């Protein structure tokens, strides 16, 4: 038998339904989203960290020319100086009085500590949701890992579960994401090669051990104006350090919908958003015929001390006089009140207590006990405590959220206005008939 | 706490005095056996228990 | 739960009430004034005989 329903995407909060199949008894069915993984497809763009800006030992040629060729090193800056006279510890370093030539070279490379203190740039595409479902039907449990695309069946082979598409696609990650030591940031990094000095992405490579490293750190090699052998260089700051100083807060703290971000496949975990349409092909062996289910001859619902709250704040007692001892599924047939218990034991006569959580000020829902329906009626007090540690099991409607006393007052006033309108039109009808007769 | 499915008070031999004069019996049906607060919601009559 | 009421100053005579927090069961509460003590601040003037 196929059953199509819609569940909330909140972690926990079991969604309970009663599968009714002709003469195959009511079957309890609750679905719990025990986990969620929004995993986008990520493309690694580059890696970055601090640069080392190593300056090689200067080369001097005296009474000669020392022009330099291009190099493949990261941001290789070479400059020729023609009026030098270097001095080591030991005096002048070459014979030629004024026609000397110094080669100043400056290229950057990855710092030795970039194996940890590095950032990875990722392009993030659309994300796919994978939910872990604890589905119990009858007396059987099932744990499934289902994609929420709309066509892929569940992991379990004995029952088929197809989770339709989310009502609203969330995708907390922007198109460009930076991961640094397990912290996830939504930063608009430069493309590969479209880099600027001082900003994040000064140095770029495909990997940390890659030899193809490209950088545009703004190195200026000044003229040596001192006695000693020196390479006067000036440079922009590391964009990794500048970005680290003002990275803001990561997405582990700023993600909406209570997402909980990890980095190993870069998934967002336990995001409570939207609704999952879900269809279950329950096997025929789970159902039992209505002859083997006990029949409730009469049932009466009496409910006392109802509190509409996130917790199960209401308690109702069903008095029953069935004909045979056995197990019934108990169900609440409203979208505003949910029962804590899904299956109870039934003696030939007696009473069972059931805890329910609701959001309406009125408890006017319908409770079924082996398909026998009864109507409860009470007034649910507002809770006294303001803050609770667990989320709400039910959503808030409009018809339910307005109390019966308030509904009576508004309907009485609106009906009074409509009644005066009706009387006015009736008096005009009567007066018009009288004056056209006369 | 136990919940009361049905309660009805019948009071016999009441007498208005300083002493606890008057015996009201509550006939009750409740689902769960337990302990229960009992109270009089009038400023004029006060219960002993 | 902050509950405010008014008790008489009579020694003995337990004053009974219910504290009824919404989400919880009604809870009994009785206050009895066991003793009272009007102690004025006294200044000694003298002793005579
Ligand atoms: C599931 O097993 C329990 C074991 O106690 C039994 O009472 C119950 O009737 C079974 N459910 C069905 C639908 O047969």
């Amino acid at each position: 038998f196929e059953h199509a329903t819609t569940v909330p995407n909140v972690p926990g909060i079991p969604y309970k339904a009663l599968v009714e199949r002709a003469g195959y008894a009511p079957l309890n069915l609750e679905i719990t989203v025990v986990s969620s993984e929004l995993t986008p497809s990520t493309n690694k763009e580059y890696v970055t960290c601090k640069f080392h800006t190593v300056i090689p030992s200067p080369q001097v040629k005296c009474c000669g020319s020392l022009e330099c060729k291009a190099s493949s090193k990261a941001d290789y800056t070479c400059r020729v100086f023609g009026g030098v006279y270097p001095f080591m510890w030991g005096g002048a370093q070459c014979f030629c009085d004024s026609e000397n030539t110094q080669l100043s070279e400056a290229y950057v490379e990855f710092a030795p500590d970039c194996t940890i203190d590095h950032a990875v740039a990722l392009k993030v595409h659309t994300a796919a949701l994978k939910v872990g479902l604890r589905i119990v039907y009858g007396n059987t449990t099932a744990h499934l890992d289902t994609f929420v695309n709309g066509v892929t069946p569940g992991s379990s082979r004995d029952l088929k579960v197809i989770a339709g598409p989310i009502s609203a696609a969330f995708s907390p990650f922007d198109h460009k994401v930076v991961i640094r030591k397990g912290l996830v940031y939504n930063y608009d990094f430069p493309e590969y090669g479209a880099m600027k000095p001082g900003a994040f992405g000064d140095i770029q490579a495909s990997s940390l051990d890659a030899t193809d490293i490209v950088a545009r750190t703004d190195i200026r090699l000044l003229k040596p104006s001192v006695k000693n052998i020196h390479v006067p260089y000036t440079q922009a700051v590391s964009g990794y350090e500048m970005w680290k100083n003002n990275s803001g807060r990561p997405l582990q703290e700023t993600a909406p919908f209570g997402c909980k971000i990890e980095v190993e496949p870069l998934r967002a975990s336990n995001c409570a958003y939207g609704h999952i349409p879900i269809s279950i092909d329950i096997p025929d062996a789970a159902f039992v015929r209505s002859s083997e289910s006990p029949t409730i001859l009469e049932v009466s619902c009496t409910v006392a001390d109802c509190i509409y709250s996130a917790d199960f704040g209401g308690s109702l007692t069903l008095q029953y006089k069935a004909d045979r001892e056995g197990h019934c599924p108990v169900h609440s047939h409203s979208t505003t009140a949910v029962l804590k218990e899904a299956t109870t034991h039934v003696t030939a006569t007696g009473s069972i207590t059931l805890h329910f959580s609701t959001s309406s000020p009125q408890a006017n829902f319908i409770v079924s006990l082996c398909g026998k329906k009864t109507t409860c009626n009470a007034e649910c007090k507002p809770p006294a405590d303001h803050i609770i540690g667990e989320p709400h099991k039910v959503d808030q409607e409009f018809q339910a959220a307005v109390s019966k006393t308030s509904w009576n007052w508004l309907l009485a006033l609106f009906g009074g206005a409509s009644s005066l309108i009706v009387v006015g039109l009736i008096v005009l009808v009567c007066s018009s008939m009288l004056i056209n007769t006369r």
